[PDB]
């Protein structure tokens, strides 16, 4: 699905077309913004520390592990998504890449089956 690339400060560098469809923000709008704009509180207010923490401690909590989290669209609606984060480097600087898998349908089908 969506692909997002951020620098070591959480600023969006690349935003794929699928990402635009999934999150509602366009490439130009998202580029130059903190990745925290795609998530809700409390994570939103702590995400920077999350990244900050990893840069010194070097202890992966998600990198190479993957996790299902809640994403937030521009219109404020939240949805579940699987996220895998990869670490890379360019220009001697660190970059993080996130691969997103929308699980909205999976969750809806599950809730519906649970309801019937
Ligand atoms: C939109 C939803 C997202 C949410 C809610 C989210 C949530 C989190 C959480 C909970 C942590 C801390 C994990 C822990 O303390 O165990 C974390 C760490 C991190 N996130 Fe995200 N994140 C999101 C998107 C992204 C994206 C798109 C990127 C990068 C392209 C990113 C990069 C990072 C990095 C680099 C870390 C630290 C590395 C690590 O702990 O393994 N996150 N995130």
């Amino acid at each position: 699905d969506a692909m997002i690339v951020i620098d070591g400060h959480g600023i969006i560098q690349l935003f794929s077309t699928a990402a635009e469809r999934l999150f509602g923000w366009s490439e130009l709008e998202a580029i130059g913004q903190n990745v925290n704009i795609l998530m809700p509180e409390p994570d939103r207010s702590r995400h920077d520390s999350y990244i900050s923490r990893y840069r010194t401690t070097s202890d992966p909590h998600i990198i190479g592990i993957g996790r299902i989290v809640t994403g937030k669209r521009r219109d404020g609606t939240t949805f579940p998504m699987h996220l895998s984060i990869g670490e890379m480097q360019s220009g001697g600087e660190p970059y993080f890449t996130g691969f997103v898998r929308d699980l909205t349908e999976h969750q809806q089908t599950q809730a519906r089956l649970q309801e019937l």
